[PDB]
């Protein structure tokens, strides 16, 4: 597809404006952490290691996030939203995201890509990922798009 | 009181061994995050915001800690727990610190070195800090205890 056009915009200003030869992630899941799933860490804890947990779980989703960059990926579109903290990690990490992509676009950027929509950021193996020319900002009007160009 | 021996050591080993001329603060309240009160923080969270929470915590209580410091003492017993973090800033911030210390011994203190024991850890102005000439690890047997001697 030398053109499927998506309307959301990367996540941060201090992101790519064009990604030429993007190796793309498509995950089905938020990059976000489990509310239910730390309140009940934080309850169970000793009272002396609260701190030691809210670090411990500082570093583990940092690493969640990370396993973009590792797995190759310099774009991601994520179907749910992404905690601000991500959004700031791969703004550092130089990757172009996106949040809220509709699921339609996400299967429809499936098959022009080739990439496999994942959900557990574990499968984020770097065979997962899509491929096109390349990826970029842009504004329509008054609406800042995101065009995925030659698409393999 | 040429002599008061508390039954409890200082919390690291990183403390220092003696302290000579020792403002003393003394904390009925645990050095401690509230379970109750961040889980319900992370509960009513944006779910894009949790890691913003969690690290807002994270430098809200290194602040509530540093009020030890910042109040110029250099020993603190609590009379209660201390999270196993803020020991670490304690031991780093050098000051000698105790936790568990037995009510009795609180007032004790109190009395002898002339501190007020404080709960609310923003009342602790540098008024309400005690004074001795040493505070001291010994080791008596197999115990390692706290001694407060030159009460003034
Ligand atoms: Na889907
Ligand atoms: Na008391």
């Amino acid at each position: 597809m030398s053109g499927i056009v998506i309307d959301k915009e990367k996540v941060h200003s201090k992101m790519p404006d064009v990604v030429k030869n993007a190796k793309i992630a498509l995950i089905d899941s938020a990059l976000e952490i489990k509310k239910t799933e730390i309140e009940a860490k934080v309850q169970i804890s000793d009272p002396s290691k609260i701190q030691d947990f809210l670090n411990q779980e500082t570093n583990t989703f940092k690493q969640m996030v990370e396993k973009i960059k590792k797995s190759g990926a310099n774009v991601v579109l994520c179907q749910k939203g992404i905690d601000d903290v991500a959004q700031h990690y791969l703004a550092k990490e130089g990757i172009y995201a996106v949040r809220r992509v509709k699921k339609s676009d996400m299967e429809k950027l499936a098959k022009a890509t080739g990439a496999k929509i994942v959900t557990d950021l574990d499968d984020l193996t770097p065979s997962v990922l899509g491929e096109a020319e390349t990826v970029e900002e842009r504004k329509i009007g008054d609406d800042r798009m995101t065009f995925v160009m030659g698409c393999k």
